[PDB]
């Protein structure tokens, strides 16, 4: 209790910013996002527009249907930084740990979390303060977004994290950076407040609350409306990265959780794991890495990917060798 346990005590990088060319990050931390309304998994409706297209040329690589660790933003976040597998994870526990941020923080990597989502749900609260961000509001609130005010909800979008960012690049030239983008994303109820009139593409929509009161079509529309923003962000993201050519780039994407959509009179999510429907556990996963990237896609385990490779795929990602992740099943292949 009264000092934390450590897992990452031998983590040493294997080649430094110093030595190799740096290495830059983003991790996108989805939200309410779930396998079976991507495009991209074999979903009717085109979702994901730019993402599909970029699959279908070979620029980003699909995990297909992959498992998160809980159906909650609270339970699934500090386990999908966790050191500790979803099988032994507790959840009332997880501040007790160094997560994967805490050492590659340690071991030099820049770390930046913007959040327009929630918080961090304990990650980021051994590191200084001014590396964690609040985006969920406007300067005037207190805030950092720039782009609140573009809807009736004056509610802040996600492509406002994307807003001089390269400051935060410069700042740190000479390291290892991981940027960590907290989405608001798929956030329900009021789907139909999670994106600009720009995406309002599917019709009608259930402008309500009350997802149970409107007709399971027009909720449905809604949440592939936000699909549609949360796949444009994405995009964008992209474009930064690939706009940063002194360093090899990689985003990583995945959903905290799944969502139910009204099947068989079940809503929204946070059901327990044990018996929760298989729409709050199945999360979209995607990949996309640099020009003349280093790294390599792993091969895809027979039952599937799941959020426990986030952990050991951040570490591959910046040469960091510990015992905590030696064996494990990552997005990327460990480098010589
Ligand atoms: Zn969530």
């Amino acid at each position: 209790p009264t000092e934390t346990i450590m897992h990452a005590n031998d983590a040493i990088q294997k080649t430094t910013a110093s030595t190799r060319k740096p290495r830059l990050v983003v991790m996108v931390v989805g939200e309410t996002a779930r396998a079976d309304h991507a495009s991209f998994n074999g979903y009717q409706r085109a979702t994901f527009p730019h993402m599909d297209k970029l699959i279908g040329l070979g620029q980003v690589h699909n995990f297909g249907n992959v498992t998160s660790c809980g159906t909650s933003t609270a339970y699934s976040v500090p386990c999908m930084f966790s050191y500790l597998g979803a099988e032994k994870y507790d959840v009332d526990t997880a501040d007790y740990h160094e997560n994967v941020i805490d050492t590659l923080d340690r071991l030099g990597v820049a770390i930046l979390w913007r959040d327009n989502n929630s918080d961090s749900k304990g990650v980021m609260n051994r590191l200084p303060a001014k590396q964690y961000q609040d985006y969920k509001n406007s300067p005037l609130q207190g805030g950092n977004n720039t782009i609140c005010h573009t809807n009736p909800y004056d509610e802040c979008r996600d492509v406002g994290m994307l807003v001089d960012l390269d400051d935060h690049v410069k700042a740190h030239a000479n390291q290892d950076i991981l940027i960590v983008l907290h989405q608001m994303g798929n956030h329900g109820p009021a789907y139909y407040k999670r994106y600009d009139d720009e995406f309002a593409q599917f019709l009608p929509v259930c402008t309500s609350s009350e997802l149970a009161e409107c007709e399971r079509q027009t909720v449905i529309n809604a949440y592939d409306n936000a699909l549609l923003a949360t796949d444009d962000f994405l995009k964008q993201t992209i474009d930064w990265l690939a706009a940063q050519t002194h360093a090899d780039t990689a985003m990583l994407y995945l959903s905290d959780h799944g969502e139910s959509l009204g099947e068989k009179g079940v809503y929204l999510h946070g059901m327990p794991k044990a018996f929760a429907p298989k729409e709050q556990l199945s999360i979209p996963a995607l990949l996309w890495l640099g020009a003349d990237t280093p790294f390599a896609v792993a091969n895809s385990p027979t039952a599937g990917f799941s959020h426990d490779a986030i952990t050991p795929t951040l570490l591959n990602l910046f040469d960091v060798s510990t015992q905590a992740t030696a064996d494990k099943t990552a997005f990327v292949n460990p480098l010589d």
